[PDB]
């Protein structure tokens, strides 16, 4: 592996648990709900709400082997937008209507976190949390 650590937990980790561990007394959980899309694109997953000093932040959340496939037809599918697109891994962040978006994909996992605040603040979150855990 040429990381032991990233942005993501390891592969055997269980979907329900990497939306658990996120939340802190400044992080919230207020919702969890099962997902077959997110918007025209199929991914089955969940999505999760936090309560943040900021407002509500939504995650969205797959685990499969279908990541790349998936956050290829999310960039796919807003006026502005970044993206970073490499073979095993990518990233883009863009805005909606007034919400930021971020969405990542990496190994068997892929994340999306929108809201109208807090976005960054709790990518940077999501990213601590995850990078302690051995991969």
């Amino acid at each position: 592996k040429i990381h032991h650590h990233h942005h993501h937990p390891p592969e055997a980790y269980s979907l329900d648990t990497a939306i658990f561990v996120l939340e802190t007394r400044d992080y919230r959980l207020s919702d969890v709900k099962e997902i077959d899309s997110y918007g025209d694109v199929e991914m089955k997953g969940k999505v999760a709400v936090f309560e943040t000093e900021y407002g509500p932040v939504f995650l969205y959340v797959y685990k499969g082997e279908e990541a790349k496939k998936i956050w290829k037809k999310l960039n796919g599918r807003v006026s502005i937008r970044s993206v970073l697109d490499l073979p095993n891994m990518g990233k883009f962040s863009t805005v909606s209507n007034g919400k930021k978006i971020v969405a990542w994909w990496r190994k068997n996992w892929l994340f999306i976190v929108e809201g109208k605040n807090g976005v960054e603040e709790f990518v940077k979150h999501v990213y601590r949390v995850y990078e302690e855990m051995k991969q």
